[PDB]
């Protein structure tokens, strides 16, 4: 759908609420998850959500693209 994004790079050690806070901060989200493998617990720096505001969306992925945390950047894309 139009609201929702898949990111990936995100650096593995954060978790879902820093993660989280990075994504509300374009507006607010109405779905979240940080991939993270089943047996060991860790994330795999993916994270798929979905905003409430369609003008968010556009914003977030424009603004997320491409930004630099530390030794990663970030990819994001619609998820189609």
């Amino acid at each position: 759908s139009a609201h929702k994004l898949f990111i990936g790079g995100l650096p593995n050690y954060l978790n879902d609420d820093q993660v989280k806070e990075l994504l509300t901060s374009f507006g607010p989200l109405k779905a979240f998850n940080l991939v993270k493998d089943s047996a060991t617990g860790l994330s795999k720096g993916y994270a798929f959500c979905e905003y409430v505001d369609i003008n968010v969306t556009d914003q977030a992925i424009a603004g997320l693209n491409g930004m630099q945390l530390g030794d990663k950047k970030l990819l994001v894309q619609r998820a189609s």
